[PDB]
């Protein structure tokens, strides 16, 4: 579409005491629930483990990422993860 999509920073925290950060790319018109699955898809960060943290959050996971701020690039998320995982598609 004529307006591109938006560079999101989340950091990933985990149970098991390590910290990451990942770059998403979304539009604001997204979701949390629609952006942890690619966060899943994309990291294998299982969505019951994911525990995503925003200023603006709501716990609902439905609500648009610009809803909970995410306008635009170099918007910044949370993310923790517990000590449960998934498994490999393969």
């Amino acid at each position: 579409m004529p307006t591109q999509d938006i560079r999101l920073w989340v950091s990933v925290e985990d149970a098991q005491m390590h910290t990451v950060t990942i770059w998403l790319t979304v539009r604001p018109d997204m979701t949390v629930a629609s952006l942890k699955d690619m966060v899943f898809l994309d990291y294998g960060f299982p969505p019951v483990l994911q525990q995503w943290v925003i200023g603006q959050r709501l716990a609902r996971d439905q609500e648009t990422l610009h809803s909970h701020g995410v306008r635009q690039n170099g918007d910044s998320a949370y993310l923790y993860l517990l000590s449960a995982r998934n498994t490999s598609l393969n």
